[PDB]
């Protein structure tokens, strides 16, 4: 993981003005720019062939301020607003440099992305969800119109999800319809790919500049020179057992990143350098019920309380589940609105969870449930004095959402249903320059996607990893190729 | 903060076989041993004399598996029970080898601080506090004896305090008397000091070896040679706005560490070289309200529900109060328990707050509150329907302080109580030398104290800090005083 010295290379298998390492989001999106710079541009991918993680994603991209898709579905918003929103959600301690830039350049990405021949659908799906169940290209993914957030910035939906058929996240998700087009545009701007490319170290010249890689490729050692520029891409440490437990032992036992091959090489790699890290601990987590059931209950903690709106992402339910009720939650639902939230549409209906207990009242099922006498009654109490007037006071529910519970009565174990991934990395400058801990640039070496921190430093909002991986692999692409 | 090619030196203003940076518990405690091993031994600090943080503290050295002041006092304990209860509190992913070995050795190392002239009184405070009130040297420090780990673990006190009078925390606490005798250790076998020593950067050679440091000293830059080994033990980053901000965001507008110079600099020293880091986001959280007062009432948070019981370590409360209910509590407690809490025998009356609201009945408290109708009202009626049979089947406090909230009522105001410190940093081996991201250690290299990440991950005990501060001190005396 040490540096090599360039004067011990003996000869250069290959040689790029820009050297990416890593063929998903931020890795193409990079070699576009590059390419369109005028550079010579290697992709080196581990794998046999492009995609990553990013072609098995569900394909939000989080992006605002004013889309042309926003404007077509009647959604006002502005980088603004999008800033104040990220900042609230997305921290504790979220970048505000990075986050006001991402916010001020999204329109241009968008269109960018579009440029490319990423294609979207001129409409909003606006149930709860994972994702669209159809082709639909705008949807609410972060909150923004739940509380807390829903008085903090004006609700805007940002989850942009490009059109495509037949989608299967974790197998050939909507990401596929993302990386497409854009492979299509770095091949036809010359962009040069090696697979089986597994890169492991990087080569410094006397100075300190990186100015290569090692690699080992088809069961050998081979270096890659770059003369311009290293663009780490490679994902995040999600599959690295010893950096999970150092650095996010919450998902300990509770792995959801999609590939192996996100093993933190390129994280190493750099502080072996001296490259600082930021929000080691940030980690996504994902909550495995169906919106649509959950949005028509109300979630309970091991102490049978309330602690969640129900309407808010699933995400943000996940990570208030894992991380402040100690991974147990329970889903309190009436009997007939389980039917009709197991009825509604959804892209997943295989998360549609089974009520393991039942009963006629909620002091029997208090008791099925093994939670002392009292205290699911008086959550049902309360909720259900303050829902028949359409007001849930404690965790500001959507009135729309928002009745009493009634009988009979179900509860679905919902203990231990959470997983996730990291989104903590590199410090990264918004030209995408790896910081060194001294806060200079580590001069031939830049970065993007989830080896780095992004725009999330705690809460996530889904498309936030695609938005900023191809946001900021396009700003490593454009610095990489400057002489 | 790059290092310095020790070719680059062209006088070195100060040499000694063990170079230590930092005066303070893991710094006294390394040269102690390498001292007594038959190293020249040179201490840089950076202010005008010794002490650091240790010397402020209330003194707590989480000490057990059987010393002879447990034993004195009648407690039972073990290496293992002290590790099965280290691991769950202490975590997530809390370093198991790291943990075993300082279990291991405890009575071993409490002994070597009599040695030492560490007094320690043999008796015991058994009542809620964050410090004994007059000189007993043992204590519970960690919620042993409550739930949920009393359960895990049979209870043992562990937190081990230096006999002192007139211990006052901030100025000059009982932690002076576990710094002064091991001070006089250190001096009477030639332990050399130089002060206004502000250490800036390591110097390595060709091969990578850390050799020496540099550093600025009555307003010029000076040279130290380390023939052996450079220790750093220069404490936390808790004072680093930046590092906060990037690491531990939650502690963003509540500093609580002693003193202005843990600055992180010996971390960023460190990771210049590659060194890897842990659990950059623990942190130490205290709650500003007399234990006294807490135990006999019941804590709720915004939405006036129970979330921890009022009997376990006040640091675990602050932990779960910031962490997990947004930083917002208030103690619920009857007039008569707020009387007998306020006069109960403290180390710090100067926390006895005040009620902020009292009214004749919980349903005019709950409106006092702002609470919505109900939310406090329901937990009081369920809280008292167990209470009244000593149980507290929800949170698991000791029966000894369950019983019926009664009339009138009082709340305190609790929200935005918490402070803390930082407890990551520098990865390290049992023998104290830091790690480098390949997984190997870098030569030369030592380090110990608050500069480490140590046996806490996650979750805090006090003594945690002097104690394997002062346990991985000797170990980094110990590897660089070896030839
Ligand atoms: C189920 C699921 C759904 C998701 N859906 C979304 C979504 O809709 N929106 C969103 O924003 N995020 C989503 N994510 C997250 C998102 O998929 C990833 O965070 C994102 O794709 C990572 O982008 P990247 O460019 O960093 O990594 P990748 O797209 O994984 O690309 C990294 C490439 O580097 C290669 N590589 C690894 N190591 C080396 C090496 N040593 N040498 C050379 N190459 C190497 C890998 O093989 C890979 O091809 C989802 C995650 C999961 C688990
Ligand atoms: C109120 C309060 C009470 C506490 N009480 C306890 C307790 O009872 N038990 C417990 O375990 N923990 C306690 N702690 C925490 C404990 O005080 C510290 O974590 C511990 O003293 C740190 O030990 P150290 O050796 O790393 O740092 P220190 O004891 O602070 O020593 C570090 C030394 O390095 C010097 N230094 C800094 N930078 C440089 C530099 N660049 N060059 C040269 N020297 C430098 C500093 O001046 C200092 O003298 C308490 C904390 C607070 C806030
Ligand atoms: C939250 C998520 C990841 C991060 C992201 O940005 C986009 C998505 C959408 C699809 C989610 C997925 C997490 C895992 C989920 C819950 C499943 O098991 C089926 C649907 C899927
Ligand atoms: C928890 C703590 C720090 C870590 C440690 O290990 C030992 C102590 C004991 C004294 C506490 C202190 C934190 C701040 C406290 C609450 C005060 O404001 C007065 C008493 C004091
Ligand atoms: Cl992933
Ligand atoms: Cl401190």
């Amino acid at each position: 993981i040490r540096p090599r010295s360039a004067t011990t290379v003996t000869e250069w298998d290959y040689e790029a003005d820009v050297v990416v390492a890593g063929y998903g989001i931020a890795g193409v999106a990079a070699s576009i720019e590059a390419a369109r710079a005028g550079a010579d541009v290697l992709v080196l991918e581990r794998t046999s062939g492009w995609g990553g993680a990013t072609a098995l994603a569900g394909g939000f991209i989080y992006l605002g301020g004013g889309t042309p898709l926003q404007k077509a579905c009647g959604f006002d918003d502005s980088p603004e607003n999008m800033k104040t929103f990220m900042m609230a959600a997305l921290g504790p301690g979220a970048d505000e440099e990075k986050i006001t830039d991402y916010c001020e350049g999204s329109v241009e990405h968008y269109n960018w992305l579009v440029d490319c021949g990423v294609p979207f659908k001129e409409s909003f799906w606006g149930e709860p969800g994972w994702e669209p169940p159809f082709d639909d290209g705008l949807m609410y993914s972060g909150g923004e119109n739940a509380a807390p957030f829903n008085e903090i910035a004006a609700p805007a939906p940002r989850g942009h999800v490009p059109q495509m058929d037949g989608k299967r996240t974790g197998e050939k998700g909507g990401g596929y319809m993302l990386m497409k087009p854009l492979v299509e545009t770095a091949e036809k701007l010359g962009v040069r790919a090696e697979y089986d490319m597994r890169v492991q170290t990087l080569v410094t010249d006397d100075t300190g500049r990186v100015v290569g890689i090692v690699a080992k490729q088809y069961g050998k050692e081979v270096a890659v020179r770059a003369r311009r520029g290293v663009v780490l891409a490679t994902g995040s440490f999600a599959y690295n057992d010893k950096m999970i437990e150092a650095h996010a032992p919450r998902l300990i036992g509770r792995p959801g990143a999609a590939i192996e091959e996100h093993d933190g090489r390129s994280i190493l790699m750099a502080q072996a350098l001296g490259a600082d890290l930021a929000h080691m601990d940030a980690t996504e987590v994902a909550f495995v019920c169906d919106p649509q059931l959950i949005v028509r209950g109300i979630l309970v903690n091991g102490r049978g309380q309330r602690y969640v709106p129900e309407d808010t992402y699933s995400g943000r339910i996940g990570q208030m589940t894992l991380f402040h009720q100690d991974n147990q939650a329970f889903l309190i639902i009436d009997e007939a609105s389980y039917e009709e939230g197991a009825a509604a549409t959804t892209a997943t209906p295989f998360l549609r969870v089974q009520p393991k207990w039942a009963a006629e009242t909620v002091e029997e099922l208090e008791s099925d449930m093994g939670l002392p006498a009292g205290a699911l009654q008086s959550t049902v109490e309360v909720y259900n004095k303050h829902a028949a007037e359409g007001s849930d006071p404690l965790l500001h529910k959507k009135s729309e959402w928002v009745k009493p519970i009634g009988t009979p009565v179900a509860a679905l174990d919902l203990r231990g249903f959470t997983l996730g991934f990291t989104l903590g990395g590199l410090r990264t400058t918004v030209n995408s320059e790896v910081l060194h801990v001294s806060g200079e640039p580590i001069p031939g070496l830049f970065a993007a996607g989830r080896c780095t921190s992004g725009v999330c430093a705690g809460g996530y909002a889904s498309g936030t990893s695609l938005g900023d991986g191809s946001f900021y692999g396009r700003r490593a692409g454009i610095s990489a190729a400057k002489q």
